[PDB]
């Protein structure tokens, strides 16, 4: 049983003032569309997902904060319900089929397929609201990000089926998408009523800082969710387990290695973000601000949600974040998939 120390975060807390209302409405949405089994849904509605969304978009439009909250709950419906606690999570092929069908539902809610499925019904509601607050381009990017996430959990499912653990490079590539962090990004834009244009959005350096945010968010989750994940009865995967296997480390040593990794990415993220903001559009400056909100929102939620603190078997969690890193170096991570990020330092 590991003790997680306070993690470094240079980002101040913030939350949308209607967080309480949003959390209630998300629970009601889950019931209306019957998302997940009765057992899963009963857990999900207590995990403060609305509160989490409120921290991601603290000054966002209330309707989009609610959309994002509903979407996060829906994603847990897929990720818990099928991938990690369902039969399809051991069957990559069958999972691939379900997920292709769901993509089609997102693209065309009017198509007469999966008319019986609660997840499909919820997805249709989400798509119709994306249509309200998003452009055609943002809607297509949302679908593409859903496909990214889906493809990556099919890859994760192959490891669960085989009972194997990927090496660090493969895990990093998989984890950059299997946390669904990329699907949230279009809603960051919609939350503030703007569109980040392709010439900025798809610029390598801008993709890079988005990937860094994804890395920090998923590593922070790997750290804070290690307790609930390891104590489960089934297969689990996270950075600590990968580091244990690859480097022959104890869980405690793996924790320290993972903290060092996310500390260095946090430092790089702030530096490269600052560079980009100096001569970026006003829209890019807002997008970069929202990436900070997403990173910090996930941090505050990660140490407080009953999803991670698990009251029936209390996790040893920090109560605060620190303003100084443990690893301050500019040495790149020994991970080929992301070590190029450090080339962006001007
Ligand atoms: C990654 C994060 C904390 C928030 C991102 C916001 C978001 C889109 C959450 C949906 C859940 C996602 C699909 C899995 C996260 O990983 P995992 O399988 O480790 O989640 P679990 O640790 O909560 O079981
Ligand atoms: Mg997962
Ligand atoms: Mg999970
Ligand atoms: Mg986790």
């Amino acid at each position: 049983e590991l003790t997680v120390p306070p993690l470094f975060s240079p980002i101040r807390q913030a939350i949308h003032p209607k967080h309480a209302d949003i959390d209630v409405q998300t629970a009601a949405w889950a019931e209306t569309f019957r998302i997940g089994s009765e057992e899963l849904r009963g857990k999900l509605v207590t995990q403060d997902i609305g509160t989490f969304s409120a921290r991601i978009l603290p000054e966002g439009r209330e309707e989009v904060v609610s959309l994002l909250a509903d979407f996060i709950l829906w994603l847990f419906g897929v990720d818990d319900g099928h991938c990690e606690e369902g039969e399809l999570g051991h069957r990559p092929g069958d999972l691939a089929g379900l997920l292709h069908r769901l993509i089609r539902v997102a693209q065309n809610p009017e198509a007469p397929m999966m008319q019986d499925d609660p997840l499909a019904a919820g997805l249709r509601d989400l798509r119709m609201r994306v249509d309200r607050f998003g452009t055609a381009g943002q809607t297509a990017r949302w679908v593409d990000a859903l496909r990214e996430y889906f493809f990556s959990v099919v890859w994760e499912a192959a490891h669960r089926r085989a009972g194997t653990v990927p090496d660090l490079n493969d895990y990093t590539l998989m984890r950059l998408y299997d946390g669904a962090t990329s699907v949230v990004l279009p809603m960051l834009e919609m939350g503030h009523g703007y569109e980040l244009q392709p010439y900025e959005r798809d610029r390598t350096a801008v993709r890079a800082v988005a990937e860094m945010a994804s890395f920090i968010i998923t590593w922070d989750n790997d750290i804070f969710s290690y307790h609930k994940e390891r104590r489960g009865s089934g297969y689990y995967l996270n950075a600590l387990r990968v580091l244990e296997q690859e480097r022959g480390l104890t869980p405690a040593q793996a924790l320290d290695a993972a903290i060092s990794q996310r500390d260095r990415v946090m430092c790089l993220f702030t530096t490269v973000s600052e560079q980009l903001a100096e001569q970026g559009s006003p829209q890019l400056r807002q997008y970069l601000h929202s990436l900070r909100c997403f990173i910090r929102g996930a941090q505050d939620w990660g140490i407080s949600s009953v999803r991670y603190t698990t009251p029936d078997d209390p996790a040893n969690m920090p109560s605060v974040f620190t303003d100084v890193p443990t690893d301050d170096s500019t040495e790149p991570l020994d991970i080929p998939a992301v070590s190029w990020w450090w080339d962006l330092l001007a």
